[PDB]
DNA sequence: CCAAATAATAGTTTTTAGTTTATTGGG
């Protein structure tokens, strides 16, 4: 399902119906796994911007209630050490639910 | 490739020695 909303827009601009449950799907499994999520989040943006909303409407009442989901909850001293802490590195990024 | 404990150099404000001036008396 990844790779499947992965394609871009250009080959989905037609029979969104395949498209749709796989979408669903990754939504619902971002609770668990966020990098799906990420990426399908992604796709969605991409498939609004590039294609004609009036398609989409049939379905915008179905995507939307799966993404109630995400929306549920809610050395160091001053000696001048020319903080080489700081120099060091920036860590490696991961992922998170917050963004 | 950071990992801590230890003397040096130089941030003061001190005197002193090259300084520069208005009165000197020469066609």
């Amino acid at each position: 399902l990844t790779f499947l909303l992965s394609l871009p827009h250009n080959i989905i601009e037609l029979d969104v119906r395949a498209y749709v449950p796989a979408l669903q799907m990754a939504f619902k499994l971002g609770l668990s796994y966020t990098p799906l999520a990420e990426v399908g989040l992604n796709a969605l943006e991409e498939w609004s911007i590039y294609i004609d909303r009036h398609v989409m409407q049939p379905y915008y009442k179905d995507i939307l209630p799966c993404l109630d989901g995400y929306l549920k909850t809610s050395f160091n001293k001053v000696v001048l050490k020319h903080l080489k802490k700081t120099k060091n590195l920036s860590s490696n990024e991961a992922i998170s639910l917050e963004e």
